[PDB]
């Protein structure tokens, strides 16, 4: 078996290899990339997402989210407090202010140490799930707004036509902004492009070991576990690399820089944080290999997770028992 230790692999496709998205994902998997739960793809030197980022300041962040922590430094939850709307220009200025700016640091490792030591004592503001794209319409390769849709994948594989659409989301981050431990809806893939700014550090558990993370989470957040059989779907729980190591949970880490893609694979739990002001774009996608994961995906039915319009058809078709039971959380 390829990549038996489940290491995060980094790929350098040529411009020719960058033409056929599906084919390259399949190639990455032939080399065992999916075993890690996460891969990095560095685009060919000839490629660009768009010409410049000089004209993005007028984008609106309608509902910036203040990420307030509760718990201990290495085991905490965060809740999202809604703030007043601001433009990307205003958000950038806020990110760079004395209150919110990245502290002096030696390197990525020093910054990581500072993040886990001090994250809970601050409440950074994140711009999340803003529908939109920063890819130029003329960018033909790896344009996250031009991917084949999940609905079309299901139709190609299973012969059923379903309602729903599948569009990208923008994320504007600042120092300490955090993504909690999660897999994607329906255990889909995700692809994430860091358009500009400071790095994003990622942690990932191999899909073959996801249930180990779930078991630890139940132990560390016992009240949350009693409330919902899939509470990680709420996307609020953080566990540090130190705590993962202490509990023998297999995981890896990597830092994504501007101009780089990351792909998460079905049932690859991931979490992470931003180093400073940045902008990323991400979308879910599917392949034939995803279908078996989709049919087995856990679901939140306690009402906390209540997800997109397009998720309905996925549960309805792939998980009819669970759909019937839900009808008898989203509503
Ligand atoms: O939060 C939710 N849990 C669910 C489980 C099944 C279906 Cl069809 C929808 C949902 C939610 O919105
Ligand atoms: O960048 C973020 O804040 C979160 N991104 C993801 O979880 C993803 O791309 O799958
Ligand atoms: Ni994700
Ligand atoms: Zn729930």
């Amino acid at each position: 078996a390829q990549n038996p230790n489940c290491n995060i692999m980094i790929f350098h496709p040529t411009k020719e290899e960058f033409n056929d998205f599906d084919k390259y994902i399949a190639y990455m998997e032939s080399q065992g990339a999916h075993r890690a739960g996460l891969a990095k793809i560095i685009p060919p030197k000839e490629w660009k997402a768009r010409e410049t980022y000089d004209n993005i300041s007028e984008i609106l962040i309608a509902t910036p989210l203040q990420q307030v922590a509760s718990g201990r430094a290495g085991v905490f939850t965060q809740y999202h407090k809604k703030k007043k709307a601001m433009t990307v220009g205003e958000y950038r200025h806020l990110a760079n202010s004395k209150k919110y700016q990245t502290p002096p640091h030696q390197n990525f490792e020093d910054l990581e140490r500072k993040y886990w030591k001090n994250r809970i004592y601050n409440s950074p503001i994140y711009g999340a799930d803003i529908s939109g794209s920063l890819f130029d319409e003329n960018t033909k390769q790896w344009n996250l707004g031009h991917l084949g849709t999940i609905q079309d994948l299901l139709e190609k594989e299973c012969g059923v036509v379903i309602e729903g659409v599948n569009t990208p989301y923008l994320y504007f981050g600042m120092w300490k902004t955090t993504f909690a431990w999660h897999t994607e809806d329906m255990d889909l893939y995700s692809i994430n492009y860091l358009h500009l700014g400071e790095p994003k550090t990622w942690y990932v558990v191999p899909p073959e070991h996801g249930q180990r993370l779930e078991r630890l989470a139940r132990e560390l957040f016992p009240g949350s576990s009693r409330g919902c059989g899939a509470f990680l779907r709420h996307k609020v729980a953080l566990i540090s690399p130190t705590v993962l190591k202490e509990n023998g949970i297999p995981f890896n880490r990597i830092t994504q820089e501007a101009g780089e893609f990351m792909v998460t694979f079905p049932y690859g739990y991931h979490a992470g944080f931003n180093h400073g002001f940045n902008c990323a774009e991400a979308i879910n996608f599917a392949t034939p290999r995803w279908i078996d994961y989709g049919k087995m995906a856990s679901q939140c039915s306690c009402g906390e997770a209540r997800v997109t319009f397009s998720m309905d058809a996925f549960v309805r078709i792939l998980q009819p028992e669970r759909y019937d039971l839900w009808k008898r959380g989203q509503d």
